[PDB]
C-alpha cells in the first residue's frame, strides 16, 4: 500500500507504495524474499540519465545495498521530461543473509544530469524472517 516517507529534495515524489507495507506502520522486510516498491515523481529537469543511488544504516552501521541496478534508464523511458510524471517501479531480492533489524534507515537518491531528482528517506523497515 502507500507508505510514508521524509522527502530529503524538494518534494519531487508524489506517491510511494511498498507491496505488503502501509502508511507509518513498521514495513516488514523478509529477507530472502522478494520486496517491491513503486513511486510516482515529477522530473525537474529535461535528463538522458536518471542514477539510484542507496544508503541504508542498520542499527547505525551502514552497509552495502547490493544487487541493484542502479541504471533506471534501463527501467523508465529516458530521456526524462521535465514536467512529466513517470512512474518507478523496483523488485529487489533481499538477500537471506541480510541482518534482522528493528532500527533502519534507508535513503534512497534518484540523480540526472542535472542534479538530484528525487530523495526519500524510510525510516519504518524492520528487517526480519
Amino acid at each position: 500500500d502507500q507508505v510514508d516517507v521524509k522527502d530529503c529534495a524538494n518534494n519531487e515524489i508524489k506517491k510511494v507504495m511498498v507491496d505488503g507495507c502501509h502508511g507509518s506502520d513498521p514495513c516488514i522486510i523478509h529477507r530472502g524474499k522478494p520486496f517491491t516498491l513503486e513511486a510516482l515523481f515529477d522530473a525537474n529537469q529535461n535528463t538522458k540519465t536518471a542514477k539510484i543511488e542507496i544508503k541504508a544504516s542498520l542499527d547505525g552501521l551502514e552497509i552495502d545495498v547490493p544487487g541493484i541496478d542502479t541504471n533506471a534508464c534501463h527501467f523508465m523511458k529516458c530521456p526524462l521530461v521535465k514536467g512529466q510524471q513517470y512512474d518507478a517501479k523496483y523488485t529487489w531480492n533481499v538477500p537471506k543473509i541480510a541482518p534482522k533489524s528493528e532500527n533502519v534507515v534507508v535513503t534512497v537518491k534518484l540523480v540526472g544530469d542535472n542534479g538530484v531528482l528525487a530523495c526519500a528517506i524510510a525510516t519504518h523497515a524492520k528487517i526480519r524472517d
